[PDB]
């Protein structure tokens, strides 16, 4: 393997190679049209093929970054399409590659992912599968420039499974949509989980992600020994570092090598692996990625005996910190399948901080004897929040619960851009729908782990154009304390309210063309803007002025001439709003 391109082509096979290269280009160049990307893919794939034939062929010895780079720059369009991706080809490797990476956009300016009509969609699918899935991987990857690439391949396969079933049946849409919405929601959660893994590695270092993986894998495979869970964490950290950095072919090859390793060792890892290890490669790794927890081995000693009683606690911590704190996370997490990963990391942090304090005293055991008892308040803190918010979710339902959170978050961090506030509050709402229904003991980990990915999305959206200082502080001070940090924010009483824009409540007629989902987004946008104008208004005053947004909408979109309805109701809403809010 002196030729990388040949080595990856041979390892992943033509079909995945082509998909991974398409995703690679789609993530780096999110604005470029499909045609350009398919050209680059063929050019790279032709080069791959020339090298597999004869490793001595021209460019066969380049790095994958060189090859992607040399194909990108030779392309006619880029400098006109992009201002600052013109900039990058003005560097050499590794600077050139690093540059492309920093331009990845977490919210590229693109219209929503078009879901054509059921028969239309089924027709495209039968017409030309290859073109259909190429467009699919492009449209998702460009909108989610850190999506776990091997998993995006899996989603394309699932999408094909769903189409194959539904497209032939008597009603199309009726079969299709509940499945395509299930799939979309599962893929969005996948993208948000991977975005958190990349942000952990990139902002906080490999160790931030290794501790998170150690905890999760300890809980999933508690019968595995610390050595094996450690080897898996190491390999997984490498896989995610590669995928998060755009080394998609290496990431897919390494992930497939890991799945193969775990299958070849399943007896000593988990009996639950047999489900997965019988499947084809993408289903097999997907299955492993989300596998349900094994049962805890019977007969494990009391966790106090290694971590509080052993005379060598301070010695171990001082002489081999990561090994000893890793063993702490492995032992505590395997014993606690029903804690969120983040709580287990916060307990790991408290245990560490207690050792740091206690081991510098005359009597460390006297100092840290109660360390494990001192966890309970941390355990109990996320409980009260979950119970109060899940009863509010139960009572208000999705739409009003989202509204409630929208008003609460806009008052906490009112400098945040309205689209971000809307998107985050809507996501925080979906945590209610996903989590509140589970038995109480599964609720905590569901909610807490889900809130991590939603807050990380807020942090990554805010990172690029920082506008609020509390968000910068909560996002930058920790990974694991982000949720308590945001929880503790009261209303910002420092923010100067915005004065009243006429232009905020009339969006011409294009609004009349929007599906139900988008109308609600528009209402929610108006709500955020009302809160930014009048942060002290009552919930009922807010609702009223939105109710009157609901009217001016129904009115012009019930009326023959919406435009003339606009002159009559648009300012008049300026008026009725003054009446209601002052
Ligand atoms: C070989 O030793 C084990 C190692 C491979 O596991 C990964 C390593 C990064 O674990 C760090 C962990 C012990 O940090 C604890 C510490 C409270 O966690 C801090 C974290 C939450 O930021
Ligand atoms: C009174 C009620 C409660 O606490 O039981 C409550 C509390 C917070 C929010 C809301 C809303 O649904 C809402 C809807 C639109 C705009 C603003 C608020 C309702
Ligand atoms: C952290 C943040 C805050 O309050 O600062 C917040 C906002 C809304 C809800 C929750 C929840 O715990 C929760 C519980 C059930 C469903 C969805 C969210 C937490
Ligand atoms: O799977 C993706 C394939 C079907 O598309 C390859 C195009 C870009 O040439
Ligand atoms: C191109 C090929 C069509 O048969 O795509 C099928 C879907 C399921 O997968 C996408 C490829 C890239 O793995």
């Amino acid at each position: 393997h002196k030729s990388e391109i040949a080595h990856r082509f041979n390892d992943v096979g033509e079909e995945h190679f082509i998909g991974l290269v398409l995703i690679t280009f789609s993530q780096y160049l999110q604005k470029c049209p499909y045609e350009e990307h398919a050209k680059l893919v063929k050019e790279v794939t032709d080069l791959a093929k020339a090298c597999v034939a004869d490793e001595s062929a021209a460019n066969c010895d380049k790095s994958l970054h060189d090859i992607f780079g040399d194909k990108i720059c030779a392309l006619p369009s880029l400098r006109d399409t992009y201002g600052d991706v013109a900039d990058c080809c003005e560097k050499k490797e590794p600077e050139r590659n690093e540059c492309f990476l920093h331009h990845k956009d977490d919210k590229p300016d693109l219209p929503p992912f078009a879901r054509p009509e059921a028969d239309v969609l089924c027709k495209a699918f039968h017409d030309d599968e290859k073109a259909f899935f190429g467009h699919y991987l492009y449209e998702v990857a460009r909108r989610h420039p850190y999506f776990y690439a091997p998993e995006l391949l899996y989603y394309a396969q699932k999408y094909k499974a769903i189409l194959t079933e539904c497209c032939e049946a008597a009603d199309k849409g009726a079969c299709l949509t509940p499945k395509l919405d299930a799939l979309k929601e599962k893929a969005l959660i996948s993208a948000a989980q991977e975005r958190l893994r990349c942000a952990s590695i990139q902002k906080f270092g490999d160790r931030a992600y290794k501790a998170w993986a150690l905890v999760r894998l300890s809980q999933r495979f508690p019968k595995a020994d610390f050595t094996d869970i450690s080897k898996i964490v190491t390999d997984l950290t490498k896989v995610h570092k590669e995928c998060c950095h755009g080394d998609l072919l290496e990431c897919a090859d390494d992930r497939a090598d890991l799945a193969k390793y775990m299958c070849e060792h399943q007896e000593t890892i988990s009996s639950h692996l047999k489900e997965c290890c019988d499947k084809p490669i993408l289903e097999k790794a997907h299955c492993i990625y989300g596998l349900h927890n094994d049962e805890t081995p019977a007969g494990l000693p009391a966790v106090a005996e290694e971590f509080v009683e052993d005379k060598d606690v301070c010695k171990n911590y001082e002489e081999a910190k990561d090994l000893f704190l890793g063993k702490f996370l492995y032992e505590y997490s395997r014993r606690h399948p029903d804690y969120s990963v983040v709580l287990l990391l916060r307990l790991g942090k408290a245990y560490e901080a207690t050792l740091k304090k206690c081991c510098a005293t005359d009597d460390p055991h006297a100092c840290y004897a109660k360390v494990l008892d001192e966890f309970q308040p941390l355990v109990d803190e996320p409980k009260n929040l979950v119970k109060q918010n899940c009863e509010l979710y139960e009572q208000l339902g999705d739409y009003n619960f989202q509204n409630a959170l929208l008003v609460r978050y806009t008052k906490k961090v009112p400098q945040v851009s309205t689209p971000t506030l809307v998107e985050i509050s809507r996501s925080l709402g979906k945590v209610g729908s996903k989590c509140c229904k589970h038995p109480e003991a599964e609720r905590l980990p569901c909610v807490e782990d889900y809130l991590s990915v939603v807050l990380n999305r807020l942090c990554v959206l805010h990172e690029k154009t920082p506008v609020s200082e509390k968000v910068t502080k909560c996002c930058s001070e920790s990974l694991v304390d982000r949720r308590p940090c945001f929880s503790a924010l009261g209303p910002d009483e420092t923010y100067v309210p915005k004065e009243f824009n006429a232009e905020t409540f009339t969006f011409h007629a294009d609004i009349c063309t929007l599906p139900e989902t988008e109308r609600k987004i528009k209402k929610q946008t108006a709500l955020v803007e009302l809160v930014k104008h009048k942060p002290h208004a009552t919930n009922d005053q807010l609702k009223t002025v939105v109710g009157e947004f609901t009217a001016l909408l129904d009115k012009c979109c019930s009326a023959e001439d919406k435009e003339a309805c606009f002159a009559v109701e648009g300012p008049k809403l300026v008026e009725s709003s003054k009446a209601t809010l002052g």
